[PDB]
């Protein structure tokens, strides 16, 4: 007969991840207190790991109007919101949350993700600030991947990467350490959520498929976090390799499943950014692991043995930047899937294009449209009268809030142009209307950058000093494109503009890439599985393996 009991037990179930003898807690809690915002809060916590994502919102709404000030449950709501897919509403809620606790950077950092999101610039310099800060002093649980939309060196995503690192390894006990085999063939292990319809599974299909047939000495293996979406890339890669899907196990039956098979090299291809599974290698189930690909920077961690990287997103006076060792491949880093026919586009006008004029263009998530690479690409609109500018449809109110901004730079708000979210194929197809690509700054397109060129249109960039800040340069770079590789803002603006001011020149260069796309290393995944497969071979013996 005991409230305060029946929501700390409740708690206490939660925490040991007892969704279900943790509700008839709370319940009992709400059958002492019926409407008690603590208790309201609580229920509306449980459907939200019950994943019941928009009961809990309305639950949490009603707390969060019976206790306007209380800081957890204007957060707690701001989660459901975001989770039951409520942008706007979502991002006033920490809105609110950051104004009553001003000073919890943990709160700032999230407020500051979400406005990137949804290209909410108020104050953005001082949340910016505030999240290096909280980087900076050890503090505020910071997330690595949020943080590389900050302008922030490499030293500073160090910082953030070790520390949320560190903290991770202090609650985990590695599995007893293990050698990689002396003798046999060598089992290769990547763990994901993205073996689909996502980046991960769009960039590594084609590279799976050419390591099948070219090293039949290495044993590729797939550890899949999320299940089978019905996608083809879904389909390839299972044939390509063997693929355990370990949707539904714990971080621990996750780990024990990878030593049970014995994998020699991990890679995490996850990295610092999915569902997540980073305890997964805190775990130490293989003895060497690997990030690449998927986090584009330092994993900051003690658990991660190397880092694969290419001589120009990684370049040697980048690599006292790494916690991990640095290895490279001979190309570029970034494999890409060189099986696909980019379709036909509906016409420009279905496309919301106007029949003429230049299309500048950006396909990009919302995080990385910051103000100084808005700016820069307004710039070229100004200067060039029959552009437009086509960029991916964000979510809530994104799309106005660029419209206003491209008003406020002295460009026609109609200028801009939203392609709504389209399978793949479709999306892909729409590069065909696209006349030049203007990379975004400090995180650049990764796999969009990959997407474009793969269709033939020219990319423009400037390579920054981090490797987020250098991928389209090293694609550039690795096709030959390096006059697309450009010093800082005002050569950008520049390029764009002598370019789109310049028909034939534009035409030339989209010949050039032509060319070069069919000559260079970057797209004929067979080299790369070659010098792939060479390096993991290197790498094995260096740890004591002897070969088959
Ligand atoms: C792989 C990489 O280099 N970067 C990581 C990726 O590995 C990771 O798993 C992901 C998790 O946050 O973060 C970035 C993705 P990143 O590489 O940044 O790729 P994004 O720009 O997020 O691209 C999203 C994907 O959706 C596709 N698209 C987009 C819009 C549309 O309407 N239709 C469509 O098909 C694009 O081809 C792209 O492949
Ligand atoms: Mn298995």
């Amino acid at each position: 007969q005991d409230f305060v009991a029946w929501l700390m037990l409740a708690d206490a179930e939660l925490g040991m991840g007892d969704t279900t003898a943790g509700e008839m807690a709370v319940q009992r809690g709400l059958a002492l207190h019926p409407g008690h915002p603590e208790a309201v809060a609580r229920l509306g916590r449980v459907r939200w790991t019950q994943q019941r994502h928009a009961e809990a919102a309305v639950l949490l709404q009603q707390a969060s109007d019976a206790a306007p000030e209380h800081p957890g449950i204007a957060l707690w709501l701001g989660h459901a919101l975001e989770d039951a897919g409520q942008a706007e509403a979502a991002a006033a809620a920490y809105t609110r949350a950051h104004q009553l606790l001003p000073e919890e950077p943990y709160i700032t950092a999230q407020l500051l993700n979400w406005r990137r999101r949804l290209c909410d610039w108020r104050a953005l310099d001082v949340l910016s600030a505030q999240v290096r800060a909280a980087v900076a002093q050890g503090v505020g649980a910071v997330e690595p991947f949020a943080f590389l939309s900050e302008d922030a060196s490499a030293a500073e995503q160090l910082a953030c990467a070790r520390t949320r690192a560190q903290a991770i390894a202090a609650s985990v006990r590695p599995l007893a350490p293990t050698r990689v085999r002396s003798k046999g063939p060598l089992r290769v292990g990547f763990v994901s959520n993205g073996f689909g319809a996502h980046p991960t599974g769009l960039l590594t299909v084609a590279l799976f498929e050419a390591l099948q047939r070219r090293q039949p000495d290495l044993q590729m293996h797939l550890f899949a976090t999320s299940g089978d979406d019905g996608s083809t890339l879904r389909t390839r890669l299972a044939q390509a390799s063997t693929l355990h899907d370990v949707t539904a196990l714990g971080h621990l039956a996750t780990a024990k499943h990878i030593r049970h098979h014995g994998i020699d090299l991990l890679f995490d291809l996850r990295g610092w950014g999915g569902g997540g599974r980073p305890e997964v290698f805190a775990l130490r189930p293989a003895p060497v692991q690997v990030n690449w690909l998927a986090y584009p920077g330092t994993s900051g961690a003690p658990w991660m043995d190397y880092v694969l990287g290419d001589a120009f997103a990684l370049p040697p006076a980048l690599e006292p930047f790494y916690s991990e060792h640095v290895l490279r491949l001979q190309g570029a880093f970034q494999p890409s899937d060189t099986s696909r026919v980019v379709a036909e586009p509906p016409s420009r006008t279905q496309c919301g294009l106007p029949e003429q004029g230049v299309v500048l263009c950006c396909f990009n998530n919302s995080y990385k449209l910051n103000p100084q690479s808005m700016a820069r690409m307004l710039a070229v609109l100004r200067e060039v009268p029959d552009s437009v500018l086509w960029l991916l449809s964000g979510p809530g109110e994104a799309d106005a809030r660029l419209r206003a901004f491209a008003h406020a730079q002295g460009v026609d708000a109609q200028r801009l142009v939203f392609m709504p979210k389209l399978p793949h194929p479709q999306y892909l197809a729409r590069y065909r209307h696209a006349d030049l690509f203007l990379d975004t700054h400090p995180y650049n397109a990764h796999t969009t950058a990959s997407d474009a060129l793969w269709t033939g249109c020219p990319v423009l960039t400037t390579p920054g000093e981090t490797f987020a800040a250098r991928v389209a340069g090293s694609l550039n770079h690795h096709l030959g494109l390096d006059e697309m590789n450009v010093a800082d803002d005002a050569a950008f603006v520049a390029k764009a503009v002598a370019l789109a001011s310049d028909p034939a020149a534009l035409t030339a260069l989209h010949a050039r890439v032509d060319v070069l796309r069919r000559a260079s290393g970057v797209f004929h995944m067979d080299g790369f599985a070659d010098d792939f497969g060479a390096l993991l071979q290197a790498l094995a013996r260096r740890h004591g393996w002897l070969g088959i």
